[PDB]
């Protein structure tokens, strides 16, 4: 199967925002994050009303291209062998700066995902920020090998039921800023 990427703002009005970290930069035009391997990628959760406690936030990668859409995205054999003792070595996406990160493997599809409890916004902020880290380069042969991926962020209840969904393309690369410019120029 292929995980849905259909935007679903849902009853809480769930949207994503993005911040400069260049460790991490987001193109609204491309709906695409460009980021460096292992660096901080701040992703903002915006809601119109507050989800209940017990609400959870999952991140999962999938291949964008139809020829690989059913394939599990995971770290290349090299980077697998390179943890914090939290993230399983195979998992492409980690969360940093959170004591309650769950690393999950689907029973049926073998897809990886990383889940944290939903927290309402901190002081000074209208949104909740999660700091992801991507642990393998888009160009790694024997992994992504240049195939684009999407990260899907799902808001869920405690039983795993869908409350909201949004998604963004990701390229993990040496110079996010330069690569963003190159891809945005190919637009005009
Ligand atoms: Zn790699």
């Amino acid at each position: 199967s292929v995980p849905s990427q259909k935007t679903y703002q849902g009853s809480y009005g769930f949207r994503l925002g993005f911040l400069h970290s260049v460790a991490c930069t987001y193109s609204p035009a491309l709906n695409k994050m460009f980021c460096q391997l292992a660096k901080t990628c701040p992703v903002q959760l915006w809601v119109d009303s507050t989800p209940p406690p017990g609400t959870r936030v999952r991140a999962m990668a999938i291949y964008k291209q139809s020829q690989r859409m059913t394939e599990v995205v995971r770290r290349c054999p090299h980077h697998e062998r390179c943890s914090d003792g939290l993230a399983p070595p195979q998992h492409l996406i980690r969360v940093e700066g959170n004591l309650r990160v769950e690393y999950l493997d689907d029973r049926n599809t073998f897809r990886h995902s990383v889940v944290v409890p939903y927290e309402p916004p901190e002081v000074g902020s209208d949104c909740t920020t999660i700091h992801y880290n991507y642990m393998c380069n888009s160009s790694c042969m024997g992994g992504m090998n240049r195939s684009p991926i999407l990260t899907i962020i799902t808001l869920e209840d405690s039983s795993g039921n869908l409350l909201g969904r949004n998604s963004f393309e990701v390229r993990v690369c040496a110079c996010p800023g330069r690569d963003r410019r190159t891809e945005e120029e190919n637009l005009r």
